[PDB]
C-alpha cells in the first residue's frame, strides 16, 4: 500500500515520525506531501524530506491517508488542492488516520458530518460544529476513520490504523 | 471604563500588548485574567502579570472584553468559567474585541450564530461552522463585536474598538 | 504626515510595532528605514519589511521621526547617513519620539546639550554626559522631543507624541 | 512483560518515544529509569516522566531492556549502578535493543566482546575497540541483542525487537 | 594576586571565560562578583558560579579588576556598590581590564576623563562624552587601564593585561 | 609556527576559541580546518571562519595540532582525510593538544596504544579500549600529547601546551 501524509512546517514531530516508521515496519510505502519540495521542520526541530507537492498528488495513486497534528493543519487546510486530496480519499472510504489538530483538514473538506471521532480537546467544539459525534478516547475507529487526540495516544492510534490496512 | 482581557500562556504578544497600551492611553483601566496569578509568557517571550484568575472574575464588574490570539484561546476555551465570562459579556451587548484565534472563545460560548466578523484565516471554516458570516477584512464591526485577523490589522482593530468605548 | 523610523536588526519588537500601528490609526504614512532593503528581525523574532535604505532618505521628505530601542540604535548610530537624518530632523524642530536605547542616535547626532528627556535607565549616565537633563518619568515632552524609557511606558509615549503631530 | 529503559537528559527524543509507544501497542509495561525522579528532557525538548531511579532498579524485575541514543548514554555510562543493570540483563540473555549512542552503555558493561551489531557510525571505532563485529546495517540481530544506527532505522529496529519479545 | 570580575546575566561568554582561564594559568586567584549568589548565564548560554555578591566585596581585598562585556554592564552600572568598587580600584591605580561594553561601568564611576582607551565601537560616542581619548585599536594600555573592543581582540587584550600583573 | 585545528559544526565553543586566542598571543599562526569553506557554528552559537578544507591540508605544512571537543569530533573522525592528518602529525611527534571529545579523532587514527592521557570522562572507557592509560586530571602531558577533560581545565590545558611550543 502507498500511504500519503499531508503536512507542512510546524507539524507535531512525533505525530509524523511515529506513523511514518510504524507503517514502514509493515512494508507499506510512505510519502510526505507538502507545499514545496525540499524539507519541512516540526515544532521541535526535526527535519523531514518532502516527497512531492500537493499539486503533483493524484489521490487515485494513494491507498491511505495520515494527517499529523501541530500547527501545520491550519496552513494545509487553506490549500484547496490539499483539502481536495483529503475530501476525495476520505469520501471514497480509503483508510484515514488523524491525530491532534490533523482533523482540521477533514473539517475543511466537509466530510465529517455524522461521523464519530476525536481530536486535540482544544478543537472539540470545532469538530462538534462540523457535525462530529466527539468522543474523549485515546483512539476512535469509525469505519475508515481512525482518530486520536495527543502524542500520549500514539500507541493506540497506530494499533488500530495498522489493523485497518491489513 | 474597566476592560477585561481573557488570555493565557502562548498568547500572540503584540495582540495583547498593543490593545493593553492603546486602551490605557484613553484612561481606561485594563485587567489581565488567566488561569492563575503570577505571570504568563507570549509566543515571542514577552511576560505580563496576571491581575486576577477566571474564578475571581465577576463579569458584571467589567465594561468591555478583549480576546487576543496566539495559541492561548485553545486553552482558555476549555475553561467553563472563562467561556461563561465571554458568553455573558458578549450576549449582554458589551463591547467585545477579538483578533486572530481570539474568537475561538466566542465559538465555544455559542454566541456567534448569524453574526458577522473575521478571524485568523486558518480558522475561518470553524467560524463558518459556528454560524458566522465570515468576511476577509482587516476589521469588521458588527454591533458590539469588533473583529480583526492578524497582527498587520492592529491599527484598524483598535481604531474601531476605541470608537465603541467612547 | 510622513513618519520616518530609523532602525535595524535586534530592535525591541513592541517599541517599533506599537508606534507603527498607533500612528497608522491616525492616517499618517509610516516608513521603516534601515541599512538594506528586505526585512529586519527584532530581539523577540518579529519580522518587518524595510521601506527604504538610509542612503535613499531625504530628511526634507519626512515630517516626524521615531527612534525605537533594543540593540538596533548601537548599530544605527555608527552609520553617518542615519545620524545625519536624525541631526537634521531634530535640529529643524520636527517632532522626534525616542524610547529605551533610541536616543543613542540623538547622542551621536550631537543635538541633546541642555535638552530634557529620558531613556532606558541603563544609559542615563551616557545621556547625562551628552548634556541631557535626565528625568526618571514614563514620558517627557521637551518642545519637539518626546522621550520614554521602557515598553511599560508605550501608552504614555504615543499619547504625547500623537498630540505633537495634531 | 516489563520493558526497562535506561536514559537521561538529552536523550534523542524519537529514539525513546518510538519504542515506548511501539512496545505499549503490544501490551508490554514500559518503565523509564534515570538518575532522579521527576522528568527528563530530550535534545529536541520533549519531556517524559521518570518512573524510577537507577538505585531503585532490581534487574530481576524487568524482562527486556531498551537503550535509546542522543547524548544521554555518555551520562548514563558513568553511573556504576546503571551500567550494572545493563550488564546483568544483557549477560543473562534478556532481549536488549540499542540504537545510535545507546550501546556506549553496553561497551561500559563489558558484554560486547565477540558480539555482532551496529551503532551511530560516529562511535563505530569505539564499538570495534570493545570487540564488536561492527556492521553498517539498519538493523542487526545477534541472539538477544537488536541494534540500529540512527532515527531513519526506527521502523526496522522495533520490527526485529518486537519479534524477540513474542 | 586576587583578580575580581564584575558581571551579571547576559555577559558576553568568551569575554568572561577567556580572561578567567588566562589569569588562572598565571596562578592568580579569580573571583566572580554579581548581584546574588548562585549562577549567572551568558548571552550564549554558558553558566558560571558567582563567588560573592557586590555587597560582600571589600575592594581593598582585591588586586586587579576585569570588566567583561555583553549586556551585563548596563545592569551592573545601575548598582551603586558595583560602581563604587570599580571607582575605588581604578582611582587607586590598580590594574583594570575592560572589553566591549565593560567600560560603561567605568563611565558610571566617573574615572575616565582624560584617559586613553577603547571599547565596543557602538559606544565610542559615550566613551568620548565621558572624556576618553578613544582609539580604534585591538588593545590600548593607559597606565593601569588595559582596554579592548570585541571578542576578536581577546589574544591582545590579555597579552597586555598579564604584563601589567607581573 | 603554524597551528592546525581540526573541527566542525557543534564544536564546544570555548574549547576552540580559548586555544585559538591563547596561541595567537604567542605570535603563532592559527588555522581552522573543516569539511568545507565558509563558517562553522559551535554548540553555543559562536561562528568561526574555516581557513581550509581537510582535503587541502598537507600535514607537512603544519607544526602543531589542536583538537577541540563538543560533538564535532564524532563527525571529524568519519572523514578518512581528517583522521590521516591527525595520525601523521601525532605519529611524527608534533605537539598535539586535545580536550573533552577531541581525542576521539586520535582513537580513530590508531595512535594512542600505550599512551597516557585524559578526555571527557563520558568517553574514558573508549580511551581505555583504544589502549590509553587514562588519568583523571585537569591536564596530562605525555611527550608530544597534552590532554585535558572539560572547559574548567582550559587554564591548565594551554599552560602545558604553550610550554611544548616554546
Ligand atoms: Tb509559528
Ligand atoms: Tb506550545
Ligand atoms: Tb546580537
Ligand atoms: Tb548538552
Ligand atoms: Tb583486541
Ligand atoms: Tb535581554
Ligand atoms: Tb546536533
Ligand atoms: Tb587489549
Amino acid at each position: 500500500m502507498k500511504v500519503l501524509f499531508l503536512t507542512a512546517n510546524e507539524f507535531e514531530d512525533v505525530e509524523l515520525i511515529y506513523p511514518y516508521h510504524r507503517l514502514k515496519e509493515e512494508g507499506h510505502a510512505v510519502y510526505i506531501a507538502s507545499f514545496e519540495r525540499g524539507t519541512i521542520t516540526g515544532k521541535h526541530g526535526y527535519s523531514v524530506k518532502v516527497d512531492l507537492t500537493f499539486d503533483k498528488v493524484n489521490p487515485a495513486e494513494f491507498d491511505a491517508l495520515v494527517l499529523p497534528g501541530g500547527r501545520a493543519p491550519e496552513r494545509v487546510r487553506l490549500n484547496a488542492k490539499a483539502v481536495s486530496i483529503a475530501r476525495k480519499m476520505f469520501s471514497e472510504g480509503k483508510p484515514v488516520a488523524s491525530i491532534c489538530h490533523g482533523p482540521q483538514i477533514l473539517i475543511s473538506a466537509g466530510v465529517l458530518r455524522g461521523r464519530k471521532g476525536t481530536s486535540y480537546p482544544g478543537i472539540k467544539d470545532d469538530m462538534i460544529n462540523a457535525g462530529v459525534e466527539w468522543v474523549d478516547a485515546e483512539v476512535v475507529v469509525d469505519g475508515n476513520w481512525v482518530s486520536s487526540r495527543v502524542p500520549a495516544d500514539l500507541y493506540a492510534w497506530m494499533r488500530e490504523f495498522v489493523k485497518l490496512l491489513k
